[PDB]
């Protein structure tokens, strides 16, 4: 029987979790994170998230009566993961945009130009490692922040561009810039981990 529950928002979506406490040092969080968010600004940013996680939570000082200490935890578990991240930059007449640190402008002044990229993480099980801070404000309420990563392997990447030419003094074409940036994300092994952050509120019945 669970000891409470939390609401949370972050980079893998929003939702919440049920929470058990076997003892002051060891607890469990079974949660759902989802959503389909868009921020349209020039820039369009999308997230489609649908995931379920189960983590053990180790509070090394879980019995402390100093809340800063008892607040601290390590999180280890696994999750079913499905997350898409989209970014689209579009430029109109006279505008500029950048790829992989380099700048581009319209290739022909008629039509808009742009870049559209997608990254997808789909894993039936991906192990998780995280570090959180979750101090109790009282018995009933707390707030928390958590940071960590899933071991997913490199994600799928689409990276395309429309109607783009380098600005003068940039030797690299739009195509090479997107090919290089995509490949880094597919092959480079720092990208075998999906980093994550979230924050939220804990309630304890």
């Amino acid at each position: 029987i669970p000891v409470g529950a939390r609401a949370e928002v972050g980079t893998t979506g929003y939702g919440g979790a049920l929470l058990w406490q076997a003892n002051p040092y060891v607890g469990l969080a079974l949660g759902y994170n989802g959503g389909d968010i868009s921020w349209t600004d020039k820039y369009d940013l999308d997230m489609d998230n649908n995931n379920v996680y189960l983590n053990a939570e180790i509070r090394p000082w879980g019995a402390s009566t100093n809340p800063w200490a008892q607040g601290l935890y390590i999180a280890a578990g696994a999750a079913y993961l499905d997350n898409d991240y989209d970014l689209a930059k579009r430029i109109g007449n006279g505008d500029t945009l950048s790829i992989d640190g380099k700048n581009y402008q319209q290739a022909v002044p008629g039509q808009e130009g742009g870049v559209r990229g997608k990254m997808s993480y789909k894993n039936d099980i991906a192990p998780y490692l995280g570090f959180g801070f979750a101090p109790k404000i009282s018995k009933n309420w707390g707030v928390f922040g958590e940071v960590g990563a899933y071991y997913t392997g490199n994600p799928k990447v689409e990276l395309t561009q429309y109607n783009l030419a380098p600005v003068t003094g940039n030797p690299t074409s739009a195509q090479d810039a997107v090919d290089k940036e995509a490949n880094e994300i597919r092959n480079d092994n720092k990208y075998e981990w999906m980093p994550v952050g979230k924050v939220g509120v804990n309630f304890y019945w």
